[PDB]
């Protein structure tokens, strides 16, 4: 970290993790591993909770009991090798589908240490430092054991490599599968990313994201699901408001499309609220105005 | 390189390759070669042998009898001049097959002293290094005679020359390919190599990797094995459980997808077993119903 | 590094004893450096018969590279008659550069400076501008020289504006000295590359003589085969050299040796399992079966 | 010595260690030991004790029991001979964590002979006097028999050997280690010494400091006990005041950046009371420390 | 080191003023390399700058005085806590041209202590060892001279990042300094007090002895008001035609330099007629510096 | 200095003691002075018995050194089998190269004079010549001589310009008085440095001999830390220094010392806190001051 306030925010990020587990105080970290850490999230600073996303009740608790559980009780899980945490977990869905919220409930109620990297971050003007910088990256997931490293937008960095692409970002990513997946057995690392395409991920790439979420386009229950937990201690109506006929009017709905939809029924009458406050329960009027 | 940690480690290399080989304690590092010793990987470090390794049988038994055996053995193989080991080994397939498993095998059981070797150590930001710093590579790898250089992801590392190229990767590439093939012969050393797209390697590259082994998708029985090979130690109904029906009925699927396969039927199985330990036999419905 | 000034006094006493008038000569610190680089003909294995499929090229490099340089006294009467400044050996790769790179380190009697880009670069300011001068100074000194680039597409690629300052710097001091205001004695550079298109124009020049090793024919790949074969058991009746160099349509010398490697194991896997616990004699069906035909 | 104020510190140092072990009035110096003497640091110098250090309880505790206890005192020690004093002790660690606050509480409670040397009193531009300092440095502190040289920045004075070395300084450093770790074998000699930087010392330097105290960035309840030591002999109120909440918002806070916001929480506090003064104190609240703190 | 007559002179001079100004300070003696730190003090009648000089850092200049200069000039007042000592060391960085030698200046005019604004040529030296003991003995100068601030402008050079490749002169010279300014021996009313524009080029174990820390941003509207009518003091101004108001406001993105530049190419405009007539005055107009501002 | 002058006699009484036929040689001022840097048996406490690890070193050392210098008659019939001019113990930090100069110094009966580079270097111009010629002088009278040059590195570094000249002319008298000790007399230079690369290689010639004390192996560690806990009382059971070998991966000597004081220090803290107002040492006493 160059700049004075990277090396305070890589302070205060080790000082936390630190905090959440005194087993790191006596790990000695490197220069580009302090790097990737400033990056690092921790738990406090992500507000989404798995209680806060909705609708994915069956992803929700596949994600659970297939990563949460793997990974951070290895006493648990330790009767059999095959019983241990995947080496890497793909989330895939079209846009707007709250991936994002996914990986950030994903880094809170597990408490993993969180490694949020960009692709900006990792790459450096200087010549081989990208490398050296991933290499420090799965060296610092290595030494926090019990750790998740996420990458968003995972469809441009697993991008699959071709002849034309650029021969620092085909060497960084030929340095990246050999240390998730080479001679040196990694620790209990987990590569975690969030794609609207799953055609872009390389099938090497493919083959290092063994287990696959699909945030799929929420069901008719699921979207009453998705509109009950974005719709919550939101002053509405109690007899008028009906949330299943916005759903049934909603055919083919993101979260987002029922995220902004919600924000405007509450904008409109919160600029009502704000013309009596210069000299409240919404209804359904609000919301099937915009439905048609 | 100059750092605590790593003169630690390459201390602790040198000292398992002296009680391996008690002749190599006589012999001198330069500091570059002191550097590139960090990357050496000793048998106990790899926790995969060669009889972990399933439905290439063949492939284990052709690579041993002509890649171990003349290496490991040249007073048996010396009584003809055209029974050395080959320059050059390339483990090249599709992805999931099992190239990185053959190299953990081959750095756990050949006995060669090995060098599991990443771009990153070898870029260096500074002019002239990479140069030096392959060129101690291959001076160590002579110095201790029998030892193998392995380069996962070798398409990127030798992938053909373009006039677009950064010039420390084409200066990199052309001392590589001096050392691997000059003047001043190497001894007994060899270069494996492992990659998914063959043709993106360089001719000249190829030409110097002349044993190749194709690493392909595995067949019926072949899957069978890898199946059986990856249920090892494992509870399994001695009557329901099909592994035939499992092998057949998993099309086009690799190694690792298989692997993954195993660890999910194996999680959905013993779930209930989880969640009494937190306060279950294998059977053929466990693993078909993860297929599909 | 004590290794590196053990080998550069291990190798001037080479020369000391070669050449009885280079006892005298004086050395600067980077021309010890370079003498670092410097092979000796007991470093190589391989002498020019080892070399098939080449004669005729092996003998008009002999005739307008060596006899040339080792012997002016024979075409001092021409001054036309005078040893090329440069020799390049290009071609695919595989058909023998380094082959006659070789025999030309041991059968010449040329001293031979195989130099490296770790080499000649150095992450000091000035220092591989001043070995490159000190190469070529050292060249001079050890009057008939030979100095090697292998891969030389990559020390004198065509320059760009791109190019690192040092490395630019670098590639004009090998210009100034290759063919200079002061001339150099009878040094020759010689390069072997698999792209001759990446040098540049200006290196190029400096190559006036260029050996292209091209893929073997039919009759070069049977000279390859039987020399690769030879001290080798071969059946009399069943073994037929002709049909297989004939067979292996498009095969390098290298690709050559790797089937005769491979070839000679499996007929000799039954000779190394009772080890375990003569050689059998080479067949054409040993040798087919492993080629695609 | 060459200089008025260096004689008479000469002497007063020579006087107080005199007053501190009778037996050493028997021992005659050299010129250069002498020059030595000079740097001499003497408790009364020194205002911090080892109750003025929090948050390093366990650190303390630990560099008592294995640095300071068996130098002091060796015939509780004596049973055994693997239970002698280590050669060296490096306190390393990111700085304002507080090497130099248990450097000063080892030079006044331990009550070892302390050597404070600076780079400045062993470097001479002269030929050979540098040498001869650091072995009139080893020599008295054999003399005085438990010593206990420290040198604060201990990187730049052995880091590592090259040949881009002044001769000067790459004979000093072997010279000190020929008398630190070498032939002759030292009395009860310790050297001590802080640096931030442990990765700049030599690996032959760093062998010779076997016992190494990590003084890293201060914790939750070590920021607590940080401030809640800086914050003695202040008035404090009796219930707008909570530390735990100042030492929870501090995060990556060093020692050094607690005590600037002591500093500057009291000066804001006082305010008031300045400006009637110019012309009792306003008891410190938990708003009025985090009004300076950046939260 | 390194002495001349016109030094000497210069030294000797400083001396007197020392005397005159304090009558304590005469009874003290100074070593050579002392004599030779007192040649780069600075005395208030060299410094043609006030504190009134100086527009738009009114709260900055107020927040210096209250923090700095009265903590460490009467001890008296803030001697009721501890805590209410002056700081260590002073950081002034910002965007160049913004003020920061100008708070230097005022501060070695205004606040009267005994100002010793030190260059990188006196602490430097070729031969071996000196620049140690150059740094050694103005730490030591300015204990004896109690109230005292030590200046070192572009001070991102001197407290640079340390690495491997510093040489050995510099490394030693960083570590002494830093032994000297904060280590076992704690300094008096000494305040080492530096301006830069690299702040991040300073080390982290540097900037921790600098905690109180002053952003002399570029200056905004209401600033460079002030800047203009400090500058245009003692210099006629039309009545009517001059509007500074507008003037501040195209000013956009100037530092106090710039504004500097753009009275005297003004100015300079405004008095070419009156040059003309005296080689053989007008007052200044809004259109004198709009004809020169890019707005 | 008359402490100086009470050393050096004290130092030429003990040596008059030690060889009876000394009393006849005649000294100066230089001489003197030199005397009063070399050591005597009795302040060496460490014997040759005190070093483990080393014993095929200490036979090697001994019949190439101990017993040609001893006994000339013995090893005069092939001048291979005389002792060498130049004997250089280098190796790695903490391995025990001054320890064996201490034990030549008290076991071998030589003369040996441990010089510092305090006593050779002087402001004064030509003193330091006058310093090295009489030290080699001094080597000459008392004819079983080793002259034992610690850091022998830093005294015979390469000649550079920046070099002081008083330098220059230092190292070539040295150069000139170390040549000719060969057949002349029976003086022996010993010098330990931890990078035999910093000597001058016109210097380093000069040491025909060289003994390689590197890191220690599994069994020297064993040797080793069986010879720093004599005299300890141990346990017989729950004690197993095996373990403790195997677990101190790339520990030097010192290192062993370090740790074995740290261990009796928390075995025997129960036993010091009774006495301000011995536990037999056990592995797990190590093993929790130890890193696994
Ligand atoms: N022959 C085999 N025997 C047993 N298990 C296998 C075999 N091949 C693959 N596997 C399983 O599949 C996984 C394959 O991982 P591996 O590291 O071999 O892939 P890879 O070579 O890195 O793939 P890529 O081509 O994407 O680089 C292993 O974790 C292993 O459990
Ligand atoms: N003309 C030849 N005669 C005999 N053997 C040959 C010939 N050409 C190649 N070979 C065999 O092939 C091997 C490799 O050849 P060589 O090293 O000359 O290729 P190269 O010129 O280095 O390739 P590149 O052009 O990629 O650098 C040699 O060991 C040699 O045994
Ligand atoms: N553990 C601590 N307990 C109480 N106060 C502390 C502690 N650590 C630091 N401080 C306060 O912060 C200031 C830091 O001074 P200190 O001597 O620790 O710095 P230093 O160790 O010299 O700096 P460096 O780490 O760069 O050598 C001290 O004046 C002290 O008041
Ligand atoms: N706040 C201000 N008020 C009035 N004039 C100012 C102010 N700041 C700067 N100036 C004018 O700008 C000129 C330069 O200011 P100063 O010398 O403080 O810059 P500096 O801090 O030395 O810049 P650098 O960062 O490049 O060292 C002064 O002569 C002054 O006239
Ligand atoms: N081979 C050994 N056998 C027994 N004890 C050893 C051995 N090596 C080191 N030690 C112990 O560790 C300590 C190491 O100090 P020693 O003087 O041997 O190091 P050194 O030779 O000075 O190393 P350097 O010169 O590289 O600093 C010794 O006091 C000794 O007690
Ligand atoms: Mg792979
Ligand atoms: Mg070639
Ligand atoms: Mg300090
Ligand atoms: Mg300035
Ligand atoms: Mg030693």
């Amino acid at each position: 970290g160059k700049s004075r306030e990277s090396k305070a925010k890589q302070s205060l990020q080790w000082e936390k993790l630190v905090k959440r587990s005194p087993a790191l105080a006596e790990v000695t970290l490197d220069a580009y591993e302090r790097t990737i850490l400033s990056s690092i999230v921790t738990p406090d600073e992500i507000n989404i909770t798995f209680q806060d996303i909705g609708g994915l009740d069956p992803l929700i608790s596949d994600l659970h009991e297939s990563v949460i559980y793997p990974l951070m009780m290895p006493e648990v899980y330790s009767n059999s090798p095959l019983l241990q945490a995947p080496s890497g977990v793909l989330l895939y869905g079209p846009p707007g589908c709250g991936k994002t919220m996914l990986a950030k409930a994903l880094a809170k109620e597990s408490g993993a240490n969180f490694i949020s990297i960009r692709m900006s971050s990792i790459m450096d003007k200087w010549y081989g430092e990208s490398n050296k910088i991933v290499d420090a990256m799965f060296s610092l997931a290595n030494k926090l054991q019990p750790c998740i490293i996420f990458i968003d937008q995972i469809d441009s960095f697993l991008r699959e490599r071709s002849s034309t692409d650029h021969e620092v970002t085909a060497t960084l990513k030929a340095e990246f599968m050999t240390l998730w997946d080479g001679l040196l057995n990694n620790g209990r690392v987990m590569i975690i990313g969030a794609t609207n395409r799953i055609n872009d991920i390389d099938d090497a790439f493919l083959r290092r994201l063994p287990k696959r979420f699909l945030v799929s386009l929420p069901g008719s229950d699921q979207r009453y699901k998705i509109l009950s937990v974005l719709l919550k201690d939101t002053k509405l109506d109690e007899d008028e408001f009906d949330l299943q006929l916005i759903a049934d009017n909603t055919k083919g709905f993101s979260g987002s499309d029922l995220k902004e939809l919600c924000r405007e029924a509450a904008l409109d009458a919160a600029k009502e609220y704000i013309k009596q406050k210069r000299q409240r329960p919404l209804k359904t009027k609000d919301f099937t105005k915009k439905l048609r």
